[PDB]
């Protein structure tokens, strides 16, 4: 829905997005987003997601696929109508993303969904990519590991010539909105498939939304393989635009920069991490300054 | 509809348009439209927008969206008949825009939206761009709290990865129908993801108009992220009513105005600084040739 | 329909064309053809243009615009049939352009529509474009009046963000037809949205100079060559050279323009340069034979870029 | 249909065609043809031609559209068939071109269309085009005046912003059909707006060896205005193998280069014009020698 | 049908390939493939050829078309299923290709069609091409006499503005079926307006397989007259069993033969000369390797 | 389905990837599918695979095309469903690849294939390209024959204009099939016509090396890189980075070629050295661990220019 403001409220939700971020405890938003979803009566759809060919399917709160709905219409506060209807196994009416109101007034954030070596990281969409030696793949699992912290991650596997991957991007979409309604922390192995349908570029401009509204995070890999000049550009928009943060190697192995935006309108994050190898292959991660356009511009040229 | 003119009707015309933004009353516009659109008997179709598909999609006076509607057909003072006919929730006759007249004779203006710190803003849409370290977001909150004035401004969100964007386009023009039909003052971030289909097409060419018709104004941020880039400098130079766009030094911006249909375009220079919480305030008439506007679209 | 010539018939031809521009009274055609529409018995339809999706609507001599219309077959002189029939308000059979014969033997002119300054100004489109401070909004509009003459000239407006102008292409050719059907001399404002493409768009760019020279009336369009996507400004180069009847093109110098004049299908074009300036309110005034090469006319469109 | 050959049936052929243009008298070929399909029992499809979307029509030898027509099929000599069928005024069953045999064994000529200034000129379409100052619609009428001799030449209007012209490909093509099926000599003014829609791509493609196999020729426009360079290609390949014949304009105005081909696999032939113009802009046309490949691509690259 | 293998039965199918072109009689495989052809009992489909949309006509063994066939399922040798159902004129059911076996095991072959001056001739595709002065059409219609030898060479005509002249696609690959229904050798005249369509596409990829799989030899000339030329390219080298190119020298030309899968090409040089009515004339063992294949390719 | 991992259940992941290549014994993994495959009660769709057009035909256990099936829901551990519906001989509900579990948690190997001349090789799809003078075809069925060992490996002929060759890419799908549900080694010649695109081609090409190193299979396919066209081109590179388990590409030395593989999803990337040699009828003979990095990896892959 749309929002009214005059300086005093939005001096308010500019607080609330700061403390959203900055002062909340890691991993509360997504607990409040599970007990909302939880209390949806059985049956109501609660997330819309694209497939390829454009049209949308839904699930309920238990990540269950919603094969018929009545039309149901529901008037919220400002007078808005959204309408969901279900037929035949796809959205005949409603919208892309989440169907039930996660967020109220507190819109524009990026839930803080935890905190690892001194350092908070935000819920939305994470893109791992970059150029060198440096493995985007060892990257994302010790990533969601580390994020994971008491909680295990959830792996949705796409697109690779390895045993057991689906390479169906209906299937990968079923299982992303299967991740995000059950899980806070997901890795997505990889978005170079995506990378077009009508459902790919949906996916792209829909899943970091979803996500910081739902106070999880996604953790795709993204190798930046082609140089064909019009694909490079569209890693580089959705490195800079279509994700919440941006992890990318750097001139030495091992060693990543992190990129975090913190708010709508707010000042970008930085900070390096560094990398190494234990045992068959597994990554360790050992363990705030802002950051001007220009620099972020200057980063997203590496690529 | 159509105008015929004379010299006599076309100086008129003229000295309207020249009142409409230089000496009429800051928001003067907007109260006059609000005043039509509600004596408009309630049911009637006002306003139809493009959806992703390029089909439109039609409300009422209200902002409550009109699901059926009989055939009827009205005829204008010219002769033209315009038809309106709405089925399933889809156009199935009419046009995108507005589907009353709210402007009769007086057309190609760019009627004054508010006044703020000795400048005149206009109505319509203005597109809030450019490249360097200020911040577009920021900028455009700022203004649609000083354009508000009295009055709060409509925040429509859409196509960022941030808590409660919503992402799908036909929401985002029913948000907009919504804030058009109800609001003064108009803040849409981000108009990245429209900039390809009809409907985001059709926004791009309508939303101006829609707006300098009510009287309402709609801010727009458009962070310049290779040939699209010309969508970009099309966008801002021909299909947005004012242009804000940041410069060499950070903080500063020009804003250059459309007057009215065929008169020259106005530039001013804003100063802005942060608060607490990143919140921006902007601190408190000359013409600009083409040559020197071209040079100014350059910098994208 | 087509037409068969000899030395001397062909000869008569290019005599005719020659008049048609040059000793012909100002405004005669447009009387004319306005005879021959009064004489189509009510309900007959005469004009169809393009729709945004490529089919078209159909048009009455009153400007009247027909949903449903019987199969009508109709043989001309040649042996040609011209079959009309409308249906939910679209064209089932038929094709775009005036549906009745307006022209008869009289083709491949340019019929002076107004006479101005010292200057004679042919009928069919006028696209008012260049780069430079001199604007093209003031311009139209004066030209508009004084080709106008003793009558009004009729202003479609169309794609700028501003009040009450139409942005929906379906409503523009709406306008446009009832305009050529009623009025000798019809501006237009602008015509950018249609440079921005549909099959409708496409059709329109490539029609309406021969439904205004057919009619005898002028179409004065403005064409402001904004952005530098090096397909696009041939699309503008393509219609300022051969979609439209006559050039009217800015200059170096502030308020001064070149009109380029086609005068006929196989003739040379003429040039002359007009003088401007603005009185009260913005309203700009235009001040009171030689003919034109290709090379120079190439070196005019080349300002474009 | 398909021909076999051996040495001595394939010399038959080649001499065959070399009187076909060389020796065979001006515009037999197009009373012969003409005497064709006269001897077509009325109704009968002869011509069908594409329009814009990509479907036919067809017409009698009256030049009368065929709006309905029995499914029919005629066997050939080889044993080939060809069924017509026409349905609601567009062809069900056929092919694009001609759909009586107006040909036989004698394939692959130029049938000598008219002679005029001690030169002899193809049937088929002649391509009027080039660069500079030497305007193509004066001379296109000036040719089409010469080669019509004792007979009225035809003009097909099409594409220009000028009184009485036509500007639906529907109509145009109805129009060339007619002036095919009746009339020698024919003029189209101009072939701009068909240089892209499917009928747009078969005329281009059908029009030389509709005319060529009638013994009429089309004088076509063609000002090669845009500097884009795929559709001057486009241009080259329609002045190149699409035409017959090409005409194009020199360094020095009135003066123009004419290029014919012979025959199927035989030398093209080239000859220079002189022209002036006279009251009216009427222009006059003023009163053997073969070219060699690099010699064309040569002509061809001034475009 | 997919094929097993050991280093046995790989061994044989080399040594029957090499003999298929080497040792084996000129137009053996032609005369083999009729009799297979003519053992077909009638009515029965045996060859499925793309029209210009993507669909696909079929024919019988006498090179007649088949409106309607009921729907009948064969079982191969691996297994596999074949299925074969004509309805309407198209069909509903099967492949593109022979739709009885040719072949057997003896696949991967390029069946010698021909002996002339001292060389053998592949079946397949032979494209003619190149630049220069050197003439296509009259070096295929020699080729298609030499060739044929004893036999009369076919010809199909398609999109050149001559007399008599077809320039319709589905035309022209009925006329191309049927040539490779009854002759084995067969000239096309010209591949240039194929040079785009599903058909267009469908021909180029499967006329070489249709033809050496019959034995029989088309030679189409193909003037590359601007990155198309790689589709040129990609036709000349992978997509023809032989190629005929122009050299530097009026008249002459060099002979490039793919011998079988996987197997060394082989070159040779031809030379030309014209007599009467423009009638040229072919006057009367050495492997190439890949560098040099590319460097005759990049004289187009 | 999806996965959850805490750092000790991804550890062993780990170590049963490396055992999946390293330590398990050559053919296992296939022999285990085949088990998998054997005990699906007869009828029951296990592959499907996109034809031409985009839509998928479906196959059962013994590789027989199945034209019809009752729509049917199958509930996965995590709590997905999967459903299957075949009508018409096309798919109505369901995915491209396998539509039985044949990996469970065993997910991101690289399961071995073979041993040959002391190296281990990868199943999944294997692309065997590069340019210079070395034969691609007389590769692939020494490297079939090689791989198959005591088995004989299965060829699928593809777009060469010699005899028996089909055409058709929708056979072409249905022999690959086939072969992947019958035979460990399966050899295609050549994977031109689909780099020549439609949707099935594309699927096919994302679509191929999974399901192949999910059944524990070799699919070696050749792929000469012909023309210079600079789009094509990196769709070749990408078909051979990122698309195939492993590569097989020629050197500056004839006969010379260089292995490169894929050991497991986040895992380094193996390099040997084969040299070759012809005997008679040109039969190619192979003659009998070290990591590659990124940068060399792209070296590699800049010779396909
Ligand atoms: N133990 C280790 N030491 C050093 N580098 C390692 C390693 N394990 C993995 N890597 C590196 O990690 C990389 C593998 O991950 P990535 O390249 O980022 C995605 P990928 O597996 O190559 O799939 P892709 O084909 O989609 O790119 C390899 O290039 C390898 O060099
Ligand atoms: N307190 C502060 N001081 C200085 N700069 C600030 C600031 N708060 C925000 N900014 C600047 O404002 C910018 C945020 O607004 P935008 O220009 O719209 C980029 P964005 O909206 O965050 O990402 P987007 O371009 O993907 O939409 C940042 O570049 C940041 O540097
Ligand atoms: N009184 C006056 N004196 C000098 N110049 C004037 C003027 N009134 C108008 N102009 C000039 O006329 C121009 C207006 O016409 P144009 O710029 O050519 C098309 P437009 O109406 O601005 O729409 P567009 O900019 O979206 O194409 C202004 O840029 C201005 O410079
Ligand atoms: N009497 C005359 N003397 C010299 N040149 C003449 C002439 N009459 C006509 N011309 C030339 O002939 C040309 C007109 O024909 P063309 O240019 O070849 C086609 P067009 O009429 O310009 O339509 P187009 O817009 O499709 O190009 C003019 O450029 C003109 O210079
Ligand atoms: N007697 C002769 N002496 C020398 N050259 C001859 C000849 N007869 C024909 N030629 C050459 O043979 C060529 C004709 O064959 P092609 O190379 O196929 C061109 P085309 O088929 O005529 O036009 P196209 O390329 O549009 O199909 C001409 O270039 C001509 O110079
Ligand atoms: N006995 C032998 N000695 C040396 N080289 C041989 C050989 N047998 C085959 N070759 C080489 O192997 C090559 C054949 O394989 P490739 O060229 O790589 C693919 P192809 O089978 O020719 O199809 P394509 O050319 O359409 O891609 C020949 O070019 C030849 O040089």
């Amino acid at each position: 829905m749309i929002h009214l403001y005059d300086a005093k409220s939005f001096a308010k939700l500019r607080a609330a997005q700061y403390a959203a971020f900055h002062t909340d405890a890691p991993g509360s938003w997504f607990d409040h987003t599970s007990g909302v979803l939880e209390s949806v009566e059985d049956g109501t759809p609660v997330l819309a997601i694209g497939v390829e060919s454009g049209d949308a399917i839904v699930f309920d709160k238990n990540a269950q696929r919603i094969v018929a709905y009545k039309e149901k219409s529901v008037k919220a506060e400002d007078g808005s109508v959204s309408v969901v209807q279900v037929e035949n196994g796809f959205m005949k009416q409603g919208h892309r993303g989440w169907l039930v109101d996660l967020t109220g007034e507190l819109v524009g954030c990026s839930p803080v969904v935890a905190e690892f070596g001194g350092h908070r990281y935000a819920s939305g969409m994470v893109i791992v990519t970059g150029k060198g030696n440096s493995g985007k793949t060892p990257l994302v699992h010790a990533l969601g590991e580390a994020l994971g912290g008491k909680d295990k991650y959830a792996t949705v596997r796409f697109g690779e010539p390895l045993s057991g991957y689906n390479t169906d991007f209906n299937v990968f979409v079923d299982d992303i909105a299967r991740a995000m309604l059950q899980h806070r922390v997901i890795v997505i192995d990889s978005l170079k498939n995506v990378i077009i349908s009508r459902g790919a570029f949906d996916l792209l401009s829909d899943i970091g939304a979803m996500a910081a509204s739902r106070g999880c995070v996604v953790i795709a890999s993204l190798n930046p393989t082609s140089n064909d000049d019009k694909i490079v550009e569209l890693v580089k928009e959705a490195s800079r635009s279509n994700s919440t943060s941006l992890v990318i190697s750097t001139d030495v192995d091992g060693e990543w920069q992190v990129l975090t935006r913190t708010g709508e309108g707010l000042q970008r994050l930085t900070h390096t991490l560094q990398t190494s190898y234990g045992e068959h292959a597994v990554l360790t991660i050992h363990t705030q300054t802002v950051i001007k356009n220009d620099e972020l511009e200057s980063v997203l040229r590496r690529l």
